[PDB]
């Protein structure tokens, strides 16, 4: 397949991300509490829905909770203010609560079939979401960081499958503040920093110039 791209709602952040995030790709978010990642991770779920003259993929989302943090009324404010039914958006979210990390290693597989079913129809799924990546593993691994690292990397090494294998862009966010970080390496695709910057603008980077942007009613936009 080609590479698709979902725009992420600002022009600015789609510019430094060569035009939105990559299907066949993970793409980390790291920052640190409150930076803006779910919200992030809100607004592309609507945006892939929009037809790729919008910048969507007219794609399904699969979404794996692991805070409690998906808002399904923020989803529809977004989608009311992005000219789409909300109703029809969250009907294209399949939605997962993660109960540890071991549960979140397993809704990446459960998550295939769903993948399978709808690859030849007219909203095959587009975007997996797992918010946020790490905080599972982090808790459950305190000073057993060696065993914390091969289950990281054998679930990033499954949602590389997926991205690949069914034409995904899968989209991982992980809270890094002082002190802390391994990030996730260099296993992502991509890593985008983000951060807070003064008047409540958001600022992205890549690791590995800036994107600036405001969190509204669109979810983000510049
Ligand atoms: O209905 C489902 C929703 C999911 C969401 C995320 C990951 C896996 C899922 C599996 C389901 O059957």
């Amino acid at each position: 397949a080609t590479i698709g791209r979902i725009s992420t709602g600002s022009k600015s952040l789609d510019k430094l991300l060569g035009g939105g995030i990559e299907t066949q790709a993970i793409t980390e978010v790291f920052g640190e509490f409150g930076s803006g990642k779910t919200q992030l991770a809100h607004t592309l779920a609507v945006m892939v829905q929009l037809p790729p003259e919008e910048g969507g993929l007219n794609g399904s989302v699969m979404w794996i909770d692991t805070e409690n943090t998906f808002r399904p009324e923020r989803i529809r404010e977004i989608a009311q203010n992005r000219g789409l039914d909300p109703d029809e958006v969250l009907k294209h979210i399949a939605y997962a609560r993660a109960f540890n990390s071991n549960h979140q290693m397993l809704l990446v597989q459960q998550a295939e079939d769903m993948i399978k079913e709808l690859l030849n129809t007219d909203r095959p799924v587009k975007l997996l979401i797992v918010d946020s990546l790490t905080s599972h593993f982090r808790s459950e691994y305190i000073g057993a960081l060696a065993e914390r690292q091969q289950k990281l990397a054998k679930h990033l090494a499954d949602l590389h499958r997926l991205a690949n294998l069914y034409d995904i862009a899968v989209f991982v966010t992980n809270q890094v503040q002082a002190n802390g970080g391994h990030i996730l390496a260099h296993s992502a695709t991509l890593r985008v920093y983000l951060r807070k910057g003064k008047g409540g603008k958001r600022i992205a980077r890549l690791i590995d110039g800036e994107a600036v942007f405001s969190i509204t009613e669109k979810g983000i936009e510049d």
